[PDB]
């Protein structure tokens, strides 16, 4: 990745456009219902969907993809609030 302990992207990528929409829904609801996930996911695909161009699975944002990103944030925020780890650990993570 570029920044953040988060990465290991599985043959996928998160565009700034799709990231802005995901953050919006997360602000209103941490856990977007099934229908909510599709609503937000669809918007992400549109913001990226270009005229005369074809969308690829690499940019395609499905309901499952949205949940994966949301879960990463919830766990990332909750993990920082708990930090139930004392043992030694070598991580590049910053801040």
């Amino acid at each position: 990745g570029s920044s953040g302990s988060s990465g290991r992207g599985s043959r996928f990528t998160w565009r700034k456009e799709c990231l802005a929409v995901m953050e919006s829904y997360f602000n209103e609801n941490q856990y977007p219902d099934e229908a909510k996930r599709e609503e937000i996911a669809n918007a992400c695909n549109a913001v990226i969907q270009k005229p005369g161009k074809k969308l690829s699975d690499l940019e395609r944002v499905t309901s499952l993809k949205v949940y994966n990103w949301f879960a990463n944030r919830r766990k990332e925020i909750k993990r920082r609030a708990n930090i139930a780890a004392i043992l030694e650990s070598s991580g590049p993570s910053s801040g």
